[PDB]
């Protein structure tokens, strides 16, 4: 062929997760009888307008809109929170880990 894939770009789903494209909020966590969380005030919350996620695939954007609607607040902004650690980026890393998995399950099956 006139070449034919000789470069370095063949990717279905993402892994990078652009923190600054998203919204971040740390927090302290309120809960009346949930987990342990006595004084460890290190929660990560992440918000993004899913429909504006040019970094997500078209078929996956509209998936998260529906299939993860329960994480959407109403506005089509997807909001979720993940906390278990004293560290900043560790809790935030789990937030982004779900976001990747939420994209995987919307993109195609693989193993699971």
């Amino acid at each position: 062929g006139s070449s034919g894939s000789s470069g370095e770009h063949a990717k279905q789903a993402s892994s990078y997760i652009p923190l600054d494209r998203l919204s971040i909020s740390y927090c302290r966590s309120s809960g009346p009888g949930g987990q342990n969380v006595n004084k460890v005030n290190s929660k990560a919350e992440v918000r993004f307008h899913l429909a504006s996620a040019d970094w997500i695939e078209e078929p996956v954007r509209q998936k998260i809109a529906l299939t993860h609607k329960n994480k959407i607040n109403k506005a089509g902004e997807l909001v979720l929170t993940s906390e278990s650690s004293r560290y900043q980026f560790r809790n935030l890393a789990e937030c982004l880990q779900k976001i990747r998995d939420m994209i995987a399950e919307a993109s195609g099956p693989s193993s699971g």
